[PDB]
């Protein structure tokens, strides 16, 4: 049969989550994480959402950077589904894990380089830009290390925050060589400024090992998608990583 | 006679204090900047730093990007000085500002302007590390705008706060191509990153503009000079701005 798997990747802001019967086509939603959210609140978010489709789901796989969420998780699966989720972590298998302590990687990324390894090939760089921006490293299947970066918002609300006299500016590429105003300034520094970070990290991996595909994900990758030269773009990466990983 | 001048700057988290009697050799001092400091709280922390030099002080300039501070500067200078402070602003004269709000740029970077335009040329791209990065465009002594960033610290400090798991970080460049635990990724990704953020926007700048020399300076400088191309290190610009503008 085509049996129902319900797939969540819970991030720092949001959390997707996401249902699919083939591993390949996915129907996806998102909700914000959400600090001191109960199992039967998130019941009662998704409810409306998925509709039939919400009995039909036997198995529950999530990536989770929010430690914190996890019990909550665990509850709604439980509670709901009789069952216990999987969870999303390097182990040894596909992936080779090169690093000083794997299990220390962030889910989202362990996810994202499986599903890199499974679809796209042994050897690639990963841009995902969510709450931070993350760049991982594959080479013939073996997983390199990275960067870690503030993401978008992250950086814009950083100088409104940490500043008296700056705006909160919103998140929108500049089309100048310098900004003329404050907001305009911002701009140029965060976003512009961002992608040639990116850059010039990918620029210095290349060097060393040599010319690979680039792909783009992650819910800030939109923005700036035609910015970074990539070869794919796929915002269904980390989804995938979790349904590899944990319903192959 | 070579009368003694106090000159500050305001920063967003420190404030720096100078004495000059020739405008060209700098006594300097650092102190938090405090939100509910009072002017009696100034003289204290400066009285055993300035010594008998505090006796000597003829007048006050500063540059302030703290609206709120600006009052307790005032009645510090009325209070123990008997004089009014002198405040950087952008005005017509010796440069102009070619911007949409003039009054809106921080008087730091029209501090820094001015110390360029008057001491090094007419022509130049000044990068302030600071709280926040600042990057200024002069061309033919016009102010053409610029870019403003998250600094160093504001970086690994949002990541820091912003995230469940990432812990906060040192900022020190990294000298590895990837990195190969958490706090490598973020070194990586902050520190390098930022590097090439501000190449990547100078680059651009020096494409429509021809190869203008440019000007490191602000707090944070010094630990990434090695990494950026420039043809001035100058980390008393600010201060040497306040002076020119406020004392000729
Ligand atoms: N305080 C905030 N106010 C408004 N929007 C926010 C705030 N914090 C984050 N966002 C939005 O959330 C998104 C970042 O989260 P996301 O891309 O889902 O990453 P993650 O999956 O790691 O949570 C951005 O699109 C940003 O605009
Ligand atoms: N919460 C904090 N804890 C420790 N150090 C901090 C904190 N916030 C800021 N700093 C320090 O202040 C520095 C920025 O201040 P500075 O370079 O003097 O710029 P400004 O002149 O704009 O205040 C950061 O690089 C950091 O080392
Ligand atoms: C970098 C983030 C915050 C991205 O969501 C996440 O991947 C994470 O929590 N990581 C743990 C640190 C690491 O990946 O090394
Ligand atoms: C960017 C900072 C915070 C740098 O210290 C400061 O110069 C400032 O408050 N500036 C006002 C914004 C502007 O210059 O357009």
């Amino acid at each position: 049969m085509d049996p129902m798997y319900l797939l969540v990747d819970v991030g720092n802001t949001h959390s997707v989550f996401s249902i699919t019967e083939d591993g390949k086509t996915f129907r996806r939603w998102r909700l914000s994480t959400g600090v001191f959210q109960t199992e039967d609140e998130l019941f009662s978010h998704l409810h409306p959402l998925l509709g039939d489709a919400m009995r039909e789901i036997k198995g529950i796989g999530v990536a989770s950077v929010v430690p914190t969420q996890n019990t909550v998780i665990e509850r709604f699966s439980q509670k709901y589904f009789h069952i216990s989720p999987i969870w999303v972590k390097a182990k040894n298998g596909c992936v080779k894990w090169n690093v000083k302590n794997p299990s220390e990687v962030g889910a989202d990324r362990v996810a994202n380089v499986v599903a890199f390894v499974k679809e796209y090939g042994k050897n690639g760089i990963i841009i995902d830009m969510g709450t931070a921006t993350t760049v991982d490293l594959v080479v013939n299947g073996s997983y390199e290390g990275g960067a870690i970066l503030p993401g978008f918002f992250m950086m814009v609300h950083s100088l409104f925050r940490g500043t008296a006299k700056l705006p909160l500016v919103e998140v929108k590429p500049a089309d100048f060589v310098v900004g003329k105003d404050t907001e305009e300034n911002i701009r140029l520094g965060v976003v512009n400024g961002s992608v040639y970070a990116l850059e010039g990290i990918i620029g210095r991996i290349k060097e060393v090992y040599g010319d690979l595909p680039v792909v783009l994900t992650g819910g800030q990758s939109k923005i700036v998608k035609d910015m970074i030269k990539h070869e794919i773009f796929d915002e269904d990466l980390t989804i995938k990583g979790v349904y590899h990983f944990c319903f192959g």
